[PDB]
Parts: structure tokens; C-alpha cells; sequence
């Protein structure tokens, strides 16, 4: 089997991407944030504290004839931005782009933090990291991908995120029309539960490539590209007037600037992030200071190849017995 679903930016800045997901019988369609940096499928629901729901579509398990309460199971998770959510667990039928899993753990939120409430466009998360990170207790649950894998034509999924445009998540096949050139595969460590890999270096604009190992994670659930301070300083030094702002929380730059590209290495291959992809727009409405899309990972404890990087590529998440990642230009 295979599945194929379109993923759409939530706003004009590509702050996150949502993908429609069918849950239950009859189907209830929710728009979820597919997150290769976590491993829980959780949804706003009829159980969510009423004051914490503001415009999201909810899952109502009592209206699904295939929903079953997973007795005694609870979950609780935190995200890189300090947001969090928690609740109880059902199993139900979940379909993505025509691919169906029965018995998928659907984590129903009883509580969500304010940043989830305030974002009406995201109805929950669909985790695609390794199932060892799943938070359900006392019996850990498998991700949608893990549950689907045995049925898939090939044990892979692919991320093809758009820049200010829709893109695609495919399960079970590699669309050879969706990329240029070849896919370069690279080793993954699963020891932290992430799609963790080592980039072979970087270049800024038309500058020379610096060969240096950069360990980090392929994370569709993080918006920006977080890299070591040395790398990020080298990038922003090429932008007149750019500075690191302690009060804003990162590098900012004049909105009048034209940004240079940023290249990262995948083995001997090179993925080029166009400069425009690094512009995250005014720091506050009406400002002429703009927020940068490449930020320091110092203090986060890991480098993160988030959407800024991934959207410049066609990315294969190969979930064979020894997982690997693939990257192609597009
Ligand atoms: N694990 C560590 N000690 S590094 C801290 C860290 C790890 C992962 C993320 C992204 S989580 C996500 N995409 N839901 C953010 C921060
Ligand atoms: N806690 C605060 N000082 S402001 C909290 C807050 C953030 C964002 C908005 C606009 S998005 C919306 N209304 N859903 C409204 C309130």
C-alpha cells in the first residue's frame, strides 16, 4: 500500500505545515502538524478543556464506531518552544492520503498550553520520529508510520515541503518526478529517538564550502534552521545590518535586505537554501526589522534541520531495519 497527502503552510511565512488526516468511522478530518521530531499522534478533542479550544476542529471519539478507550493510558508531552499538552488515549482507524491504519493510538488532549489554543489552524500533531519517544504510559504506543510499515510497498515516507506553497507527504514510495538529480543517502543514529544525521559542511552564498561535521536532526516540526553559533555568525556577517538581538530572541536583519543562500552538505552532495527562504518577516507588525530563518542552536543542545532546510529538498525518511535519510535537490 501507499498514501499521498498534500501539506499546506498555515500562514504566509510557512510557520508550520498542516496535513489533513481522517480519524474514526465515519471519518473526522483534522489538520495535523506532521512532526518528524516527536512520536505522539495527539488531537484536540471533545475532552479538551473548553476554554483551551479556540477554533480548532475536534475529534469526538463517542461519534466514532471504531474508537476504543485504551484503558488506563495517559500521555503528556512538551515541545521545543515550551508548549505542552496531555490527556487520555483511544485506538481508532487513521488514514493519511489513502493509507489506512487500524488500531492507531489517537491521543486525545484534555489540556493544551496557550500557544496551541492561540493557533486555530493546527488541530494536533502526528509524530514521525521513532516510537521509542512515544509518551503514552504505562504502555508505549507506535507511530502511524511504524504501524503502517509492514503494509507499505517500501518502508519509507518522504517530505516535500513547499516554500510559500503546498507540498506533499508520501508513504510507501518515492516519487521520482518530485526531485532533480539523485537522492544522496546518509547514516542515521536512532539513539536519541530522532532522525539524527551528520551534515558534511556548509557554504554561505557564493562562498567556499567549509568541510565540517554538523550533527543534527531532520525535524519537520521545527520551523527554522538551528546550527552552531560559529556557522550562524558566518551567515549573518554577510547581511548588512544583521545582529543578534537578545530582546527579540535571535538574529534579526533589515527587511530591505536581499539575503544570501545557505548550502549544507549531504555526503558529497549539496542542498542550496535560497536566501528568500531565510526571511521570516517583520519581528512585529509594521516593523522594518525582520526575523532570520537561520538561528543559533547554542542552548538547545542539538542542531535542528527544520523546515527552512528541509523545504529546499526532497527528503526520504527510510525506515528499513537500519534507517537512513535521503536528500535530493528539487
Ligand atoms: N534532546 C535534547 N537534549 S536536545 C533538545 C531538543 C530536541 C528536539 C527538539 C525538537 S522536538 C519536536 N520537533 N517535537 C527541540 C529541542
Ligand atoms: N498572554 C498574553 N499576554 S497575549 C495571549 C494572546 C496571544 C495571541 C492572540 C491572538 S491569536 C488568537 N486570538 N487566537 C491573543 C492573545
Amino acid at each position: 500500500s501507499t498514501g499521498s497527502a498534500t501539506t499546506t503552510p498555515i500562514d504566509s511565512l510557512d510557520d508550520a505545515y498542516i496535513t489533513p488526516v481522517q480519524i474514526g468511522t465515519p471519518a473526522q478530518t483534522l489538520n495535523l502538524d506532521f512532526d518528524t521530531g516527536s512520536s505522539d499522534l495527539w488531537v484536540f478533542s471533545s475532552e479538551t478543556t473548553a476554554s483551551e479550544v479556540d477554533g480548532q476542529t475536534i475529534y469526538t471519539p463517542s461519534k466514532s464506531t471504531t474508537a476504543k478507550l485504551l484503558s488506563g493510558a495517559t500521555w503528556s508531552i512538551s515541545y521545543g518552544d515550551g508548549s505542552s499538552s496531555s490527556g487520555d488515549v483511544y485506538t481508532d482507524t487513521v488514514s493519511v492520503g489513502g493509507l489506512t491504519v487500524t488500531g492507531q493510538a489517537v491521543e486525545s488532549a484534555k489540556k493544551v498550553s496557550s500557544s496551541f489554543t492561540e493557533d486555530s489552524t493546527i488541530d494536533g500533531l502526528l509524530g514521525l520520529a521513532f516510537s521509542t519517544l512515544n509518551t503514552v504510559s504505562p504502555t508505549q504506543q507506535k507511530t502511524f508510520f511504524d504501524n503502517a510499515k509492514a503494509s507499505l510497498d517500501s518502508p519509507v515516507f518522504t517530505a516535500d515541503l513547499g516554500y510559500h506553497a503546498p507540498g506533499t507527504y508520501n508513504f510507501g514510495f518515492i516519487d521520482t518526478t518530485a526531485y532533480t538529480g539523485s537522492i544522496t543517502y546518509t547514516a542515521v543514529s536512532t539513539k536519541q529517538g530522532f532522525w539524527e544525521w551528520t551534515s558534511t559542511g556548509y557554504a554561505v552564498g557564493s562562498g567556499t564550502f567549509k568541510s565540517t561535521s554538523i550533527d543534527g536532526i531532520a525535524d519537520t516540526g521545527t520551523t527554522l534552521l538551528y546550527l552552531p553559533a560559529t556557522v550562524v555568525s558566518a551567515y549573518w556577517a554577510q547581511v548588512s545590518g544583521a545582529k543578534s538581538s537578545s530582546s527579540v530572541g535571535g538574529y534579526v536583519f533589515p527587511c530591505s535586505a536581499t539575503l544570501p543562500s545557505f548550502t549544507f552538505g549531504v555526503g558529497s552532495a549539496r542542498i542550496v537554501i535560497p536566501g528568500d527562504y531565510i526571511d521570516f518577516g517583520p519581528i512585529s507588525t509594521g516593523s522594518s526589522s525582520c526575523f532570520g530563518g537561520i538561528q543559533s542552536s547554542a542552548g538547545i543542545g542539538i542542531n535542528i534541520f527544520g523546515d527552512v532546510a528541509l523545504k529546499a529538498a526532497f527528503v526520504v525518511f527510510n525506515g528499513a531495519t537500519t534507517p537512513t535519510l535521503g536528500f535530493a535537490s528539487k
